[PDB]
C-alpha cells in the first residue's frame, strides 16, 4: 500500500499547562515520523489538544473563567510549548475546532444506525481525572484534598465519584471476540509485548458495555450534544479518540490552518494511522474502545499502538532544560535514557555524563577528527585503497547498520535504534584510534587515504539514521562533512559510498563545539 504515513500522539487535557510527558510523547511522534521522512516517504504527523469533557470544564471553573477562554488559552501555550521544541508535526488539531464537532456526530450516527448504541443506566464508580469508568476491583481508600476518607483509583490514585445516569451505552461487550481476533491475527499491533499481553488478558476476562453520552447538567455542558438528543453529551473519550479520523480528513495550509473537510478518509489517504503514540496510562482506550468503534463503524483499525512507560497527564520544565543543555541533546537523553518502563535517572548529573560520554566523546569527537585540518589535509573525501580485513570488518558493520537501526525504528523502539547507531560509533572510534591517521599524514599518505575515508563514511551513515533524533545538529554535521542535500535523505543514501571521493568538506568555524562538555 502506497499511503501516508500516519503517525499520532496522544491529545493532551487542557486542564493545565503543558509539562514534561506531552513534550516526550510529542517528541516520539515527531521522531518516528521524521524517520519516514529521511526514508522519502510521505508522512502525516499529528498533535493537538483533548478539550471538552468535565474535568477540563472543573479546571476552568477553578480558575475563574470561561470554558472557551480557558481552553484557547491553554492550547495555545501547548503550541507555544511544541513550537519552541522544534518538532517537525504537520498538524495541530483540537476538540473545539468545528469540523472535529462534525465527524463525532457522523461517527456517532454510524454507531446508532449499525445498532450499537442503545439507551441504558451506568451505575458505577468514575474517575474524572481521567475521564475513565472504573469497576470497584479498581477502586480502593485513599483521601480527598483534605485528609478526609474517600476512594481512589487504583489506576492513578485520583478521587473517584459514584455515578448513576441513564446514558447511551455502546454495544462493547459484542466486540470481544473480534478484538480478540485482531490482537492474534496482527502480534505487533501493540507495543511492547507485555502491555500487548495485557491488553489480550483483560479483553478475555470479558468486557462490559461502555456509557458514551452523559447527561449535560454533569459536564457544564462542555461537550458535543449526542446526534438527535440535546439532552446528552458525548463522552469526552468517544470525542478525543475520534481526534485521529478528523486529523486524517483534513487538508492543511502552508501555516498550519485547517482549511477543509474531506467527505471520505480515502481521499487523502491516512487513515487508518500506522502507528499511534501513548502512555501505558490511555491503554484501555486506544487498545479496546477506538478498535471496537472502528469496528462498529466499518472504519479500518490502526497498524501499531505503542505505549511508552511515562505517565502521559500526570522536576523538569522541558523548555529550560532545553536552554540549559541543548536541544537536541535533551531530546536525545530523554530518547536514550527510557525504555518501556520509566525508570529513567533523570538527573542533571547523568545528563551530564550522557551528553559528555556519548554526544561529546564519541559522537562530537569523532567529527571533528575526520575533518580537522591536521588529519583531513586537503579538506576532501579522500579516494580509498585497498581496504585491509580490519577495515572491512568495519564497513561491514557500517554496511548493516542501516537495516538494523530500520527495525527498530519500525517497531518502534527508538532507544533501540539510537544504541544500535553508537555501537557503530564506538567501533569507528576503536577503528581510528587503533589506526592513529594523525600519524598515517607522515608516515603512510595512501594508507591514510583509505582510513579517513570510511571514518567519513561511517559518520555520515550514522549520521544520517541519527537524524531523526538530532535534527539541527545532522544538518550541521553533514555541513561539516560537505555533504550535498541530495544525499541526506532517501534510502538510497542509507548504502554505503553514496558520497563520491572528492566531496569538499565545508568551511571551518573554529568556534567549534559539536557539543560543548559540561560540569
Ligand atoms: C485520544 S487521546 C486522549 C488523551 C487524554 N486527553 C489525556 O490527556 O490523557
Amino acid at each position: 500500500v502506497e499511503k501516508v504515513f500516519f503517525v499520532t500522539s496522544p491529545i493532551y487535557y487542557v486542564n493545565a499547562a503543558p509539562h514534561i510527558g506531552h513534550v516526550y510523547s510529542t517528541l516520539i511522534t515527531d521522531v518516528i515520523g521524521r524517520y519516514h521522512r529521511v526514508k522519502g516517504e510521505r508522512v502525516f504527523a499529528l498533535t493537538g489538544t483533548d478539550e471538552h469533557g468535565q474535568k477540563v470544564a472543573e479546571a476552568a471553573k477553578q480558575k475563574q473563567v470561561s470554558p472557551y477562554d480557558f481552553t484557547t488559552a491553554v492550547a495555545g501555550e501547548f503550541k507555544k510549548c511544541f513550537e519552541q521544541m522544534d518538532y517537525s508535526i504537520d498538524y495541530f488539531i483540537r476538540t473545539t475546532n468545528e469540523q472535529h464537532k462534525a465527524v463525532v456526530k457522523e461517527l456517532w450516527t454510524k454507531l446508532e444506525q449499525k445498532g450499537d448504541i442503545y439507551l441504558g443506566r451506568y451505575e458505577g464508580w468514575y474517575s474524572i481525572s481521567d475521564e475513565s469508568f472504573l469497576t470497584p476491583q479498581n477502586i480502593t481508600d485513599g483521601v480527598d484534598k483534605d485528609g478526609n476518607p474517600c476512594k481512589v483509583s487504583l489506576e492513578s490514585g485520583h478521587v473517584v465519584t459514584w455515578v448513576s445516569e441513564e446514558n447511551y451505552m455502546f454495544r462493547l461487550s459484542a466486540f470481544r471476540e473480534r478484538l480478540l481476533e485482531w490482537y492474534h491475527a496482527n502480534p505487533g499491533c501493540i507495543v511492547p509485548e507485555f502491555r500487548r499481553r495485557e491488553v489480550i488478558r483483560a479483553v478475555e476476562k470479558g468486557l462490559p458495555d461502555l456509557s458514551v453520552s452523559r447527561a449535560r447538567a454533569t459536564l457544564h455542558n462542555w461537550a458535543i450534544p449526542v446526534p438527535g438528543n440535546p439532552d446528552h453529551c458525548v463522552y469526552v473519550w468517544l470525542d478525543a479518540l475520534t481526534n485521529y479520523l478528523t486529523g486524517s480528513r483534513l487538508r492543511v495550509d502552508e501555516s498550519g490552518k485547517e482549511v477543509s473537510l474531506v467527505d471520505d478518509f480515502n481521499e487523502l489517504e491516512r487513515f487508518p494511522a500506522d502507528v499511534h503514540v501513548i502512555g501505558k496510562d490511555i491503554l484501555k482506550f486506544h487498545a479496546i474502545y477506538w478498535p471496537a468503534f472502528l469496528l462498529s463503524a466499518g472504519l479500518p483499525l490502526p497498524k501499531k499502538i505503542v505505549a511508552h512507560g511515562w505517565w502521559t497527564k500526570d522536576v523538569f520544565d522541558p523548555v529550560e532544560k532545553a536552554e540549559e543543555f541543548g536541544y537536541d541533546a535533551l531530546k536525545y537523553f530523554l530518547l536514550r535514557e527510557s525504555g518501556f518502563s520509566d525508570d529513567g535517572d533523570y538527573s542533571d548529573k547523568n545528563m551530564i555524563a550522557r551528553l559528555n560520554g556519548e554526544l561529546a566523546d564519541t559522537l562530537g569527537n569523532l567529527v571533528m577528527r575526520c575533518t580537522s585540518a591536521k588529519i583531513n589535509v586537503n579538506g576532501e573525501w579522500p579516494s580509498p585503497a585497498a581496504y585491509t580485513e580490519e577495515d572491512e570488518s568495519l564497513i561491514q558493520l557500517i554496511k548493516d547498520l542501516p537495516g538494523t537501526a530500520d527495525h527498530y525504528y519500525l517497531i518502534p523502539d527508538i532507544q533501540k535504534a539510537i544504541i544500535a547507531v553508537f555501537d557503530v560509533l564506538r567501533a569507528i572510534n576503536a577503528y581510528v584510534t587503533d589506526m592513529a591517521p594523525w600519524k598515517l599524514v607522515k608516515t603512510d599518505p595512501e594508507r591514510l587515504r583509505t582510513v579517513l575515508y570510511i571514518t567519513l563514511e561511517g559518520v555520515r551513515v550514522t549520521t544520517l539514521l541519527l537524524s531523526p533524533i538530532l535534527p539541527r545538529k545532522s544538518v550541521v554535521i553533514f555541513d561539516m562533512l560537505g555533504v550535498p542535500e541530495v544525499h541526506r535523505k532517501g534510502i538510497e543514501n542509507f548504502e554505503f559510498g553514496a558520497v563520491p571521493p572528492g566531496t569538499r568538506l565545508g568551511p571551518a568555524v573554529e568556534g567549534e563545539v559539536l557539543f560543548s562538555k559540561r560540569s
